[PDB]
Parts: C-alpha cells; sequence; structure tokens
C-alpha cells in the first residue's frame, strides 16, 4: 500500500568558534584603519584596526580586533561584499 513517499531531518550547528579578530583582502588602497573602525565598530566596539604600514607597498589589505568572540561574526554577515570607495571589501575570519 502507498506511493511516491519521501522523509528528510534538519537541525541548527556552528564550528571554529574561538579568537576576536578578522583580516579583509580586497578593501582600498587608500583606507585607514580609522575608515574601518567607524564602518565595524557600529555593531558594538572595535579596539584596534590595522592597515597604514612603515614600509608603505601598495597593500590594500588590513585586520580589525572586536571585545566579542560572536558578534564579531555578526557584523560580518552585514558587511561582507561592502563596495567601499568604490571597491568591493572581503572578509578573512582570524585562523
Amino acid at each position: 500500500g502507498s506511493a511516491r513517499e519521501l522523509d528528510s531531518t534538519y537541525e541548527e550547528k556552528v564550528n571554529r568558534n574561538y579568537s576576536n579578530s578578522i583580516f579583509v583582502g580586497n578593501l582600498t588602497y587608500d583606507s585607514t584603519p580609522e575608515d574601518l573602525t567607524e564602518f565595524f565598530s557600529q555593531i558594538g566596539k572595535v579596539v584596534r584596526a590595522d592597515i597604514i604600514t612603515s614600509r608603505g607597498h601598495h597593500r590594500g589589505m588590513g585586520t580589525v580586533e572586536f571585545t566579542n568572540s560572536d558578534d564579531v561574526d555578526r557584523a560580518i554577515r552585514q558587511y561582507d561584499g561592502a563596495f567601499f570607495m568604490d571597491r568591493k571589501i572581503f572578509v578573512r575570519q582570524d585562523n
């Protein structure tokens, strides 16, 4: 008896839960740590951003540090793909 039957199951889960830091590899080479600070820190608190270097070789990439280990990811969910001075930032987590 019966025909065309089916079955499936689902769950919610997370991984790699550690650190308080983030990296950005495709932003504008004119960006300052202050430009990333006023951007990211609307979520809560950036404690440090970094982009400018003493050698200055046109790098186009930098780092940001938060007070948080989960809301720091909830930031990126709203900012990865941001066209930023016409040039699209893309984010990588710490490790």
